[PDB]
C-alpha cells in the first residue's frame, strides 16, 4: 500500500520538537516563520499549550550548550540550515536568572533567555529600581580571571549555564570612598573593602606597605600589641599578607608595625588603615598582569598594567613602584585579541605599547568605558 502522507525528503522538513520529556516529529514547509511554526506545534503537541502563546519561543539545542541558538520569529526555518531529523525545543522565552544583591542576598529574576548580558543586566536593574545600570556588571563567583563576563555577549556563549548564580557588582568611584570616624558601621565597610582587596592581591602593594597594613590588621583583631601573647609563630601569615609576600620574615615587621599602633583604637587604626590604601598611587586602579617585551631581552618581563578614568600606567611586579603613566588622553588607539593588547600614542611616542595577556578584551573595554564617559561630560 501507498502513504498518501509521504512528502519527499527535499520539499519538506522534518523536525523533532521536544517540549520536556514529549518529543514528536512534525513537517514544516522550509519556507515557515518561526512565528507560525510555534501555531502548528500548539495544533498538534498538547503540552505547547501551557501557557500564553507568545511566551514560547524554538530553541536550536547542541551538545556543546555554548552552541545553542534562540530562532527569531520572523525568519524562515530554512535560514537555519536545518536538516531531516534534527530537533528543536519549544521553549519559555524567560527564565529565571540567580543575582547575588548588594546585600549579599540571592535574588531570582526572569530575564529574556535569548538576549545578551547588558540586556540582561538592564532587567536586573529595572527589577531593584537601580535606573544608572553603567554603574554596575555582572560577573561570575567561581574561585580570577574566569568571572569576568563580556557585557556584549550572551551568558550562554560564554558558557555560563541556567544553574548559575551571578554577582551583581558596583563599579568602583573614587567619589564612593569619603571616609568617617563617626560613623562606625560606614568605616567598617570602607575597611573591610581595602583589607580585602589588598589580602586578595587585587589592590598590588609593596612587601613594606603589605607590612605596615597587616600592623594596623593585628591592632583591629587583637588590640595593641601584647609582647607575652604576640610573639613568633602567632600569626597565620596567609590572612594578613598577600600571597606573593607570605614569608615568615615579615612576621617581624608586621609586629613592630603593630606595636607602634600603641594604644590606638580599633575605630582609629580602621581610619588610618583606609587612609593609608588611599594615598597610594595604585588605590582604585584596575590591575592586570602582561608579559612586555624589553629592548635588549628575549624573555618578556611580567609587569602589572593598570587602567583608571583617567591614566594608563605600568608597575613593577615585585616593588609595585609606578614606572610610567599615559593620560587616556594621550592614547590614539587600541586593539585587543585573545593574546595581546596594543596601544597606539600617535606621535607622543615612537613604537607601540604591545603585550602579551589572555585578558586584553577586559582592559580593552574599561579603556572605551573610561573614554566614553569623558565624552558624555564634554557634550
Amino acid at each position: 500500500n501507498d502513504n498518501p502522507l509521504f512528502k519527499s525528503a527535499m520539499v519538506a522538513l522534518s523536525l523533532k520538537i521536544s517540549i520536556g520529556n514529549v518529543v514528536k516529529t512534525m513537517q514544516f514547509e522550509p519556507s515557515t516563520m518561526v512565528y507560525d511554526a510555534c501555531r502548528m506545534i500548539r495544533e498538534r503537541i498538547p503540552e505547547a499549550l501551557a501557557g500564553p502563546p507568545n511566551d514560547f519561543g524554538l530553541f536550536l539545542s547542541d551538545d556543546d550548550p555554548k552552541k545553542g541558538i534562540w530562532l527569531e520569529a520572523g525568519k524562515a526555518l530554512d535560514y537555519y540550515m536545518l536538516r531531516n531529523g534534527d530537533t528543536m525545543e519549544y521553549r519559555k522565552k524567560q527564565r529565571p536568572l540567580k543575582i547575588r544583591m548588594l546585600d549579599g542576598t540571592v535574588k531570582t529574576i526572569m530575564v529574556d533567555d535569548s538576549k545578551t548580558v547588558t540586556d540582561m543586566l538592564m532587567t536586573i536593574c529595572a527589577r531593584i529600581g537601580i535606573t544608572n545600570h553603567d554603574e554596575y556588571s555582572l560577573v561570575r563567583e567561581l574561585m580570577d580571571e574566569l568571572n569576568w563576563l563580556d557585557h556584549g555577549r550572551t551568558l550562554r556563549e560564554q558558557g555560563v549555564e541556567e544553574h548559575e548564580t551571578l554577582l551583581l557588582r558596583r563599579k568602583f568611584f573614587y567619589s564612593d570612598q569619603n571616609v568617617d570616624s563617626r560613623d562606625p558601621v560606614q568605616l567598617n565597610l570602607l575597611y573591610v573593602q581595602a583589607r580585602d582587596d589588598i589580602l586578595n592581591g587585587s589592590h598590588p602593594v609593596s612587601f613594606d606597605k603589605a607590612c605596615e597594613f597587616a600592623g594596623f590588621q593585628c591592632q583591629i583583631q587583637f588590640g595593641p600589641h601584647n609582647e607575652q601573647k604576640h610573639k613568633a609563630g602567632f600569626l597565620d601569615l596567609k590572612d594578613f599578607l598577600p600571597k606573593e609576600y607570605v614569608k615568615q620574615k615579615g612576621e617581624r615587621k608586621i609586629f613592630q608595625a603593630h606595636k607602634n599602633c600603641g594604644q590606638m583604637s580599633e575605630i582609629e587604626a580602621k581610619v588610618r588603615y583606609v587612609k593609608l590604601a588611599r594615598s597610594l598611587k595604585t588605590y582604585g586602579v584596575s590591575f592586570f598582569l602582561v608579559k612586555e617585551k624589553m629592548k635588549g631581552k628575549n624573555k618578556l618581563v611580567p609587569r602589572l598594567l593598570g587602567i583608571t578614568k583617567e591614566c594608563v600606567m605600568r608597575v613593577d611586579e615585585k616593588t609595585k613602584e609606578v614606572i610610567q603613566e599615559w593620560s587616556l588622553t594621550n592614547i590614539k588607539r587600541w586593539a585587543a585579541s585573545p593574546k595581546s593588547f596594543t596601544l597606539d600614542f600617535g606621535d607622543y611616542q615612537d613604537g607601540y605599547y604591545s603585550v602579551q595577556t589572555t585578558e586584553g578584551e577586559q582592559i580593552a573595554q574599561l579603556i572605551a568605558g573610561y573614554i566614553r564617559i569623558i565624552l558624555k561630560k564634554k557634550k
